[PDB]
C-alpha cells in the first residue's frame, strides 16, 4: 500500500513548454506573454530547440513555488493553446517526481526518463 | 489570435478520477482518503464503475474552488498512485473547457466527445 503526503513534501514545481519545429513560433509568442506577465513570479529558463535531460519535446522551463501554482497553473490551463506542458513536483527524488508525480496540461508525453538518475 | 484570459473565468474545477476492474481498491481508498482529508467539505459525485459522461473508464467525480485548487491538486499529484485523474476548469462553455483546457495528472485520455452535446 502507497503512504499518504502531505503537500508541504512539494519543495516547488517546474513546468516545460513542450513544443517542436512545427509549434515553435506559438511557443515563442506563449513565453513572451510569460516573460511580460509574470516577471518576478517565477524563473524562466532557456528556450530549448532540441530535446534535452528527460524531455522528448524542445522545450522550456518555469520554476515556481507552490504559492504562485494556482494562479500560474490556472492561467496556463486557459492559455496553453495547442502547447502542451508538462509539470511536476520537486519532493527532493528527481525520478520519482518524473515517473510517478507527472502532471500534463493537454496531452501526455513518454519521458525519457532513462535520462535521470 | 488568442485572446489571454484571467482566472477570474475559472468558477470551479472538477476532476475525475480513472479507474477500472483492475484499479478499484486503489479508486476507492483514495476516495475515502479524500472524504476523510477535507472533512466532507468537497463536492463528492457518484463512484460509477461504467463509462459515463464524456469519460472513457470508470470515474468518479471532485469538484473544487480555485482557492482550494493548490492544495488538492498538489496532494493529488501526490497521492494519486497509479490512477489518472481528468482535471478541468468551469468558464460556462463545457465543449471549450472539456476539449481545450484538459488537464492530467498521470496520462491523458481522449474523451468521448459525443456526450458533451
Ligand atoms: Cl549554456
Ligand atoms: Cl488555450
Ligand atoms: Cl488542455
Amino acid at each position: 500500500g502507497m503512504t499518504f503526503r502531505d503537500t508541504s513534501a512539494i519543495a516547488s514545481w517546474h513546468a516545460h513548454v513542450y513544443f517542436d519545429a512545427s509549434s515553435r513560433d506559438a511557443a515563442w509568442t506563449l513565453r513572451e506573454q510569460i516573460e511580460a506577465h509574470w516577471s518576478g513570479k517565477l524563473q524562466l529558463g532557456r528556450f530549448h530547440e532540441r530535446p534535452v535531460g528527460p524531455h522528448p519535446m524542445w522545450s522550456y522551463q518555469l520554476a515556481f513555488t507552490q504559492e504562485q501554482f494556482a494562479d500560474l497553473v490556472g492561467w496556463l490551463t486557459l492559455n496553453h493553446g495547442a502547447l502542451d506542458i508538462f509539470l511536476h513536483p520537486n519532493t527532493g527524488d528527481a525520478l520519482r517526481d518524473h515517473r510517478d508525480a507527472a502532471v500534463w496540461i493537454g496531452h501526455s508525453h513518454e519521458l525519457v526518463l532513462s535520462a535521470l538518475n
